[PDB]
């Protein structure tokens, strides 16, 4: 269940704009088959501004009927989003990922190379369109891992639309409820995206980016192990409530004029008190309504598999399937000794079943595989596995 937001103050700077181009990666949600039922997946993160087109292709053909997730973020404040279709992989039928972004001169196409504790969040972001209406506001509701709200503003109805099963049965009041603080935060954020462009005298024809987090973290006797409320401006932090949940921290003049006026108005005593309230108490109700899932830990299914690059070369790749949440470590060890300079590791990504996935690589000279194990840390396993090369 949502608080309602305060306003960034109106006014020095002229600011500065984070860009990030995205990581994309494309694979299907279970190891494929030939004639077996399937979905593939692109899975496009770490990007700023949010403006993105992806197409998934089939030889070459743009696929019809590709559906997405709703947009959400990272803590580091960059998007994500997961492209998917239903599909029945053969042995020469092609696809690919073909992604557009400000950060790219031509679309980048990548092909299908088919070689305890608990949280609540809100994500809330906020996109001037400058010449093309009101801004756009999207927000998304998890716990933990799991999408359970999400409010677009480009909806033909605009409302709090449940996005898992066992939020379904709360009654209208809350959906009613949850609506307003959403219409109503729409249109602080509209107030907040003018004053920030004044404080930085920055024009009303560029678009810019507000993005809001807020929510609780509960250890498993349910009491509050710290509340979060965090905002940011094209794409880099602007003023953050301090774990006291009393004081501001303010990253440049122009949101220490906010924090001048927030602490002039007790927002931090409101937020602590929806945050230590609130906030811990609906997420509480979740966690029972929604338990069969929420709180069961899926482990992951691991596998490593060998990769010839050259002679006095080759690549391990440890595998981790099918696991939930997304948490997990995944480390390279030679003679049980951490690997941390030589390894690759890619982004978490979704399955779209709810669970994730994840790898890890290491070049290893051949010959050699053997002194390597692959070391998988995961809340679904008693403690951690371990692999090795067979
Ligand atoms: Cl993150």
């Amino acid at each position: 269940n949502r608080v309602m937001l305060p306003k960034a103050a109106g006014c020095g700077g002229g600011g500065s704009m984070i860009q990030r181009t995205p990581k994309i990666q494309v694979y299907s949600r279970h190891p494929a088959e030939n004639g077996k039922s399937n979905f593939l997946n692109c899975y496009v993160s770490g990007f700023h501004p949010s403006d993105i087109e992806v197409d998934l292709l089939k030889n070459g053909e743009r696929i019809e009927k590709v559906e997405h997730s709703d947009l959400s973020f990272s803590k580091d404040w960059s998007f994500y989003l997961l492209y998917y279709t239903e599909f029945t992989p053969t042995e020469k039928d092609e696809y690919a990922c073909r992604v557009n972004h400000v950060t790219l001169s031509q679309p980048k196409i990548v092909k299908w190379d088919r070689d305890g504790s608990h949280s609540m969040r809100y994500f809330y972001t906020s996109v001037s369109r400058p010449g093309r209406g009101e801004p756009r506001f999207i927000s998304v509701g998890y716990v933990d891992d799991t999408q359970f709200v999400r409010f677009d503003s480009d909806a033909a109805s605009p409302r709090e639309e449940p996005r898992a099963p066992w939020i379904e049965q709360e009654g209208p009041e809350y959906w009613d409820r949850n609506t307003q603080i959403c219409k109503t935060n729409t249109q602080t954020d509209r107030e907040s995206l003018r004053n920030l462009r004044g404080c930085y005298n920055q024009s009303e024809a560029g678009s810019h980016t507000w993005q809001t987090m807020y929510g609780c973290d509960v250890g498993p006797d349910g009491r509050l192990l710290r509340g979060h409320n965090q905002f940011a401006y094209d794409g880099k932090d602007y003023i953050a409530l301090n774990e006291d949940l009393s004081s501001w921290t303010a990253a440049d003049t122009a949101a220490q004029i906010t924090q001048r006026k927030w602490e002039a108005a007790r927002v931090a005593e409101q937020l602590r008190t929806y945050l230590e309230g609130t906030c811990v108490e609906w997420l509480r109700r979740y966690l029972e309504n929604g338990k069969e899932t929420l709180q069961r830990a899926d482990p992951p299914k691991t596998h490593v598999t060998h990769h010839p690059i050259s002679d006095h070369e080759a690549t391990l790749r440890c595998w981790a399937l099918g696991f939930y949440p997304a948490e997990i470590t995944l480390t390279w060890q030679r003679d049980g000794e951490d690997q941390t300079q030589d390894t690759e590791l890619v982004e978490t990504r979704p399955a779209g079943d709810r669970t994730f996935q994840k790898w890890a690589a290491v070049v290893v000279p051949s010959g050699e595989e053997q002194r390597y194990t692959c070391h998988v840390q995961h809340e679904g396993l008693p403690k951690p596995l371990t692999l090795r090369w067979e």
